[PDB]
């Protein structure tokens, strides 16, 4: 019942099991499964519809990417500039460059570099020739630059899917389409984003963990105005029961995603994303859309996730009305001690 | 240097000492003396100015009130009704009675109650006359259907000064001037008031304890959607140091306000009212008016006060966006745990 990602599936043509147990790291707590489910399946209708994840095994999403490698897209991508995020660990903690004025004792472990495809390709390279420790994910929204052959690819994308599902659910509009190129053992920590998210797996075997946002007490998210926003402070692997001590209390949904699977991510669900041990690089494509717009009037009970963009806007707008983000906190607890705890 | 309310002032034409040390009730903090001042003084316009008390000793503000009494009053005030409020101990709590919907355990210590200003001196009288314990306070808005004679004394406040005094300070118009008649030991615990308040004293002494806005965190006032705020939650009579330790560093300003003394209460200043043991009943009547407005463009360093005012506003606007004013407390809480604190 807690079987998390379950008995691992067997590849076609009895080439053997997709993945096996020791490929996925040790935590701390416990996870059932998504459900995996064919679009045309109405409980998967219904998932989406209520914002729960779903895994959908069929929608040929981006089937003309599944033909996409390391090879292909150097020769085929442009000669643009991809951002590739640099790590000493398999945790790649990302910052908003943005929020790095308001804190001073923030040096950056994760280091974005831009440079150009085939020397993203030559300098995974020379680690595995080498053999080094170090580890790279590159993540780059798609756009202009890429060549004609990525364009038809795109094109060829089950848009007719997608913008039905975009239409039914009331969604905005698409955002943009983040291409993630990750080695073996990258970890994704733990974080939330504000968006709908499709999760359109093409190459390799990811882990992903979502927490409901109704987790968020578990989770211990970083301060808002600090560059970690929507990131947990819990570090996975070696968790601060003494800080954190709720997260003694986290259960999470989990699911393996391989080629031709898609994850819908809903908006403000927590997710830690990882690139299984051993398993080669990974790729995928996401597909990020604002979520409906938010109705006329209020209705009651309020979602988990209209209380945590609630809380969101008290600390932005004490972070303004003060005049400086450091004082948020002396002030929300100069307001609860002895009054609200 | 913590003197306190100082050596007692001595009555004209050796009358002896106004009160004495054991008038006084006993106090776990220190005080410094307010200063008195004369409204010629230019310190005491400084000290208005920047919204510190003062008290002022020569204003004439309420000199045809000085003799008001209780016989005085009843022959010429009118029959209109005023309120009573009652209470079992020294202590007058008092609730805000719209906010009583909100807090069910809320039954209520002093009680409001409706009366002729002849029932409430008959009142007086049967207690005294009877030697019973409990205690009375009206506490009633000065209007229309009050007396000729009274109508005449009012006419008869030195407005040329409060006037002039309300120009310069740039507030808004007066709202109220509310009538106090208490008896002997009489107290009305810490609170603070949104209106900048000159406190004319007619009959009688009182022991007025301030503290500064900055004193918020030593001082532990109820939620907002209490029907108890603005006041705190200490008994200075029986301080819990446990829920409530900076009261431990809390440091006040303190003085004895006679007939023709007018107190200086700033706009969101702390204050505790005592009417001295066994010094006979008192009256003041106040004068409370808005504040400045609030300027165009907001001014860094914040005063005390328009952080506290931020307090109040986070916690309505939230008690408003959940629909239920008991979630505020939780929320808050979850905000701030492993987050901020
Ligand atoms: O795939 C990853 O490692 C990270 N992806 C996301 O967090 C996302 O798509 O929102
Ligand atoms: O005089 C009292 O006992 C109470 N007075 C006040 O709190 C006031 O004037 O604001
Ligand atoms: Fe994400
Ligand atoms: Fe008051």
């Amino acid at each position: 019942v807690a079987s998390g990602s379950g008995e691992p599936r067997e590849e076609a043509g009895a080439l053997g099991p997709a993945w096996d147990e020791s490929q996925l790291r040790s935590y701390s707590f416990p996870t059932r499964p998504i459900p995996r489910l064919s679009q045309s399946d109405p409980r998967a209708e219904e998932l989406i519809e209520n914002e729960e994840p779903v895994v959908l095994t069929d929608t040929n999403l981006v089937y003309p990417a599944l033909k996409w490698d390391l090879e292909y897209l150097q020769e085929n991508i442009g000669n643009g500039d991809f951002s590739v995020y640099s790590a000493s660990t398999h945790k790649f903690l990302y910052y908003d460059e943005k929020k790095m004025a308001n804190f001073q004792n923030f040096k950056p472990r994760s280091n974005r570099e831009e440079m150009k495809f085939h020397e993203f390709v030559e300098k995974l390279q020379d680690i595995q020739q080498r053999g080094g420790e170090e580890r790279l994910y590159l993540q780059q929204t798609l756009n202009d630059t890429v060549g004609r052959k990525i364009v038809m690819d795109f094109l060829g994308f089950n848009w007719n899917w997608i913008n039905k599902q975009q239409g039914k659910r009331g969604w905005g509009q698409l955002t943009s389409n983040l291409l993630l190129i990750g080695m073996e053992g990258n970890v994704t920590p733990a974080h939330y984003d504000e968006q709908q998210n499709f999760f359109a797996q093409i190459k390799g075997y990811k882990r992903c963990i979502l927490f409901p946002p109704d987790q968020f007490e578990c989770l211990y998210p970083y301060p808002v105005h600090h560059p970690c926003d929507r990131q947990s402070q819990v570090d996975f692997d070696n968790p601060d029961y003494e800080r954190f001590p709720n997260f003694q209390n986290v259960v999470g949904y989990e699911t393996v995603v391989g080629p031709g699977d898609v994850l819908y991510i809903p908006m403000y669900w927590w997710h830690h994303i990882e690139s299984l041990l051993n398993g080669g690089i990974t790729i995928t494509v996401n597909f990020w859309y604002k979520g409906a717009p938010t109705p006329k009037r209020i209705e009651y009970p309020l979602k988990a996730h209209q209380k945590v963009a609630i809380m969101r806007n008290i600390e932005k707008m004490l972070g303004e009305a003060l005049g400086n983000p450091q004082e948020v906190g002396p002030l929300l607890n100069t307001m609860i001690k002895g009054r609200y705890n």
